[PDB]
DNA sequence: GCCCTTTTGCAA
DNA sequence: TTGCAAAAGGGC
């Protein structure tokens, strides 16, 4: 309980206060070091800051020779430890270099850097203890703080907790290249916030179907043994193409009775069901698509309504969309005139057809209504996207929370698009309700290069302006230089991994300041399941994490 | 009243003067020291500067060996404040260096930099008293000026007021990253301005719902609450089209006596009553597109005040009107060559079209350019939202009243890009006409900036360029300087800039302006929120850090 | 984004 | 039958 060495020098390099500190030879022999990117006490009259070792470097002190003494010494074979302790006194120190990253403050908010340098002979390093360290961070267990893989530093009973204020309403990026543990992080922040805060929703863009079932060795289990194992019932809606199949897997994986645990539903529709939601699709895709509608869409997207009661118009809405290619279900009748044909036999279609207001324009340009086809599924009748958005942002789901996965690789070519319309709907939804509920839901979207691009950017809008509303994103890139600044300046956490590219690091410093101090140590040591995180304004600097196995985490938490 | 410490060199750095400073070990153990972006007072030659305090260091002085000396005395164990003062007296040195930003002249008008070099043995520096950092600030506070978060580098009783030849008729520029206080200093500036200086007004282009009403605890109160605290009565004017859900909302915030402080109306017309507005809108749609208006829409444009007097004609372009989709009122007569219809009615309105020219026949049979009025049409208004905010904003009869108007763009749809450039244009154009008979006098409020001055032919970037000639100021927050053009950036004349995480965010504030060298390291360094870094034109040409205030606690102090 | 084609409808 | 206007899909 004293200080490490002596300050020699104080200045101010760039944005940051360093100060130069000695080891003396007393203190080198009883065994005391300092480990690289170690977090020291600072104080400086009556104030305690934070400090992290940044460099190390061997330097005489007074008029020395160092090189001289020591060739002399290991020419003559004269043992300077037993032999000439007077001259083992003057070689053996050693200097370090400090910064300073800021001062606690009791009962309030971490103060970044500082606007006063210390003088000389008025500042003490003093080792940081446990008790502090808890202090420092905590102020569930998702890591341990440890340095490298050196004895000694390692810290398991210093850890850091999962907290919803931490992650609802912001974004945090998660980078590291292939095989370091980015989506066994996420899975892990995604079971401790659904097992210990259960008023906090979801919506999970599953890219390449990891999440709800994971049986291969290459990747921890899914969410949905995770919560089966957990004992979390009726919060998982799966959304997918495939149901039968999903099914058949996930009552093979879960048991008999998978049902209390997962709703399965289809990514399909019977657009002779809602041809209003049919054109409001085509009217949209050009929006979306950079162009603008055309104007008989227009027309038809705001006269529909009233066309339904037009049986004639209606009769060319149907043959337009018959027209298109989508099949009808067996036994479906048209109006035309005053005569009932049936659409589904091919007599009464082409009957109909040589039988045959803006409707008429629809069916000449009825060609344009086949990229509908994939959504489309003969007597489904239900709306998928008003089931997502109630999910999300129902009026009584306020509280209890859901978690909703959507298997994208399902839809085929068509994920794009309505991944864009989906997000939209949304956030028009969630602008429109402000007031009256927050949304409070995690957009989770792993790829995040694909999405994070597009023409009037949704995205970006969600990024820009999902603060105020409660929507957070929680994207994984597995490279900083894919993501584009617009974006990466605007994330307040950041969970990275070992990066080996010069260019990643460089970026990454570039979008956040004190990441500058772990750029040699991400580029040098490749080690699994390492993590440097960070928080604002909480935690504003960066600290090593051991991110824990999702299997240890079940098993801990079990009891 | 001493100066701090001794001068001991100077130079010119580049095209900024500056000179290096000493403090003693006597200074240092009374206790004496100087904050990085602190302001000084420099005295060279009977001429007094204002310096900014730039970077610190330690450096020996003297033929003396500090290293040594500090580790002897480290390793013989003696306490360095008590047994060995000799020693503790001669290491005890730290330097300072300072950078001259110009002295002040006449009246408060600013000189800038030096073409004059000081001598050491004749420059002094003191320290900046309250009276001197107040005269500078000033030639209803904003904010006090503050240096971090450092204990005694606090001054709450140096403040920044609030005037209108500030920011009316000037650009002002409000970056800062998400979340650190852009909207809440908007609000404090608009406030302030409604409750001091009640002939200014403005015209703020809402984006996401908050500048009138504002509960949830991620922003602060609303303009309406904030107006019903502090005593403003029917002042502001709310342009949405959920008029019901808008007044429920304000019958269960603002008491049962809301009417007195909002007065709401609806952005929905009738097209029936204003078909020259129809055709002006439907042609102005175009020509904000890519270009060239069809002949057909030009000549109906510039003909149908003509074609008001025919019957006949203005028979076809109600029919045209009604075949687009828009719903007349119930009980709608139309006179088509001697006959009175019913086009309310399916038959009568059949019996028309059945029954159906100079230019009113090509409009009627492409009636479906029309559709997109539908976002608008709602029988019964005959309101002319466009023409009511011209009146309210560039009135003749206010002469000074003061008019607050806020548009609920969301309500829209996708038709609020279009709806706000139409507005602008035609507001920017009465004030062209207004020009010589009386300024217009009014700010306009713009979030999200990015999306509109994008382009160079918009009507935001000409208003840009063209207001102050006319009295329109403007002031717009983006997040992010990257954002902006250049030519926009350093015309700018005020700016207010919150903690920025980017570097390119910094290098091009500092490229757009010189003076916003010298607190980079701080932006980039220091996440603080309610920070800012304030820098008027042309009074106060140096950046002033300031810390802003709480709109809570402004309208608890404005209370009494 | 930008630049040609095809089509329909109303002259003549 | 031809010429001309105006809207919407293709190629590059
Ligand atoms: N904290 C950890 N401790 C130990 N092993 C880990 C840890 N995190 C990950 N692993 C191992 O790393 C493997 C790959 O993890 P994974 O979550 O797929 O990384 P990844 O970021 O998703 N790579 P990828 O998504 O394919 O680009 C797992 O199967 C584990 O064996
Ligand atoms: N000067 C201040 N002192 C204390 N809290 C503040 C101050 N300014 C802002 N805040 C708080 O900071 C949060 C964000 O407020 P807000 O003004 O909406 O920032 P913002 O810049 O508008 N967010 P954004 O529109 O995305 O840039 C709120 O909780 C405010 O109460």
């Amino acid at each position: 309980e004293s200080p490490i060495g002596v300050v020699v020098s104080s200045r101010r390099n760039g944005p940051w206060a360093e100060l130069t500190l000695v080891l003396t030879p007393q203190e080198l022999d009883q065994g005391k070091r300092l480990l690289l990117g170690e977090l020291v006490r600072v104080s400086s009259g009556g104030k305690d800051y934070v400090g992290m070792v940044l460099d190390g470097y061997y330097e005489p002190v007074g008029r020395s020779d160092p090189t001289y003494t020591l060739a002399l010494a290991h020419i003559n074979q004269v043992d300077l430890e037993k032999e000439d302790p007077w001259a083992r006194k003057e070689v053996n120190f050693y200097h370090h270099r400090i910064v300073l990253l800021g001062r606690v403050v009791q009962g309030g908010l971490f103060a970044p850097s500082t606007r006063l340098l210390p003088p000389v002979v008025e500042a003490r390093v003093y080792r940081m203890t446990e008790e502090e360290l808890q202090r420092l961070l905590a102020a569930y267990a998702f890591g341990h703080l440890a340095y490298g893989l050196e004895e000694g530093g390692e810290y398991p009973e210093v850890v850091k907790e999962v907290d919803p204020a931490l992650f609802v309403g912001r974004r945090t990026a998660n980078f590291g290249k292939t095989g370091f543990g980015k989506s066994n992080e996420n899975k892990v922040i995604l079971t401790l916030l659904a097992h210990a805060f259960p008023r906090v929703g979801m919506l999970i863009l599953d890219q390449n179907a990891e999440y709800l079932l994971q049986t291969e060795a290459t990747t921890s289990p899914g969410l949905a043994q995770a919560f089966k194992a957990l004992g979390i019932r009726g919060r998982i809606r799966f959304y997918t193409a495939r149901e039968e199949a999903w099914a058949r897997r996930l009552k093979e994986h879960l048991g008999t009775e998978w049902r209390e645990y997962v709703e399965v539903l289809p990514l399909k529709v019977d657009f002779y069901h809602f041809p209003e939601l049919a054109v409001a699709l085509a009217y949209q895709r050009r929006r979306l698509q950079g162009a603008e509608p055309p104007q008989y869409l227009e027309n038809a997207f705001y006269n529909l309504e009233d066309w339904k009661h037009i049986p004639d118009r209606m009769a060319y809405v149907y043959g337009a969309l018959r027209k298109a290619g989508l099949t009808p279900r067996k036994g479906l009748k048209i109006k035309y005139k005053n005569e009932n044909y049936d659409i589904s036999e091919e007599k009464s279609w082409g009957n109909l057809q040589e039988a045959m207001g803006g409707a008429r324009e629809l069916y000449s340009r009825a060609k344009v209504f086949s990229f509908l086809r994939a959504f489309h599924a003969p007597g489904k009748e239900a709306n998928f996207l008003e089931t997502i958005k109630e999910d999300l942002l129902g009026e009584k789901t306020e509280g209890e929370g859901k978690v909703v996965i959507l298997d994208l690789p399902s839809l085929g070519e068509a994920a794009d698009f309505f991944t864009l319309r989906l997000m939209d709907l949304l956030f028009d939804r969630a602008v429109e309700l402000y007031g009256k509920r927050q949304a409070n839901f995690l957009v989770v979207l792993e790829e995040a290069h694909n999405f994070l691009e597009d023409k009037a950017g949704i995205f970006y809008r969600v990024a820009k302006e999902g603060r105020k509303y409660g929507i957070g994103m929680l994207y994984s890139t597995q490279s900083p230089a894919s993501i584009p600044m617009e974006i990466l300046s605007q994330t307040e956490n950041f969970l990275v991994k070992h990066l080996s590219s010069e260019e990643d690091v460089k970026v990454l410093k570039r979008a956040k300041a004190p990441f500058a101090f772990v750029a040699d140590f991400l580029l040098s040591e490749p080690i699994i399941g390492y993590s440097y995180v960070y928080f604002e304004p909480y935690q504003p600097f960066v600290v090593p994490l051991r991110v824990k196995l999702l299997e240890h985490v079940l098993k801990s938490l079990d009891s």
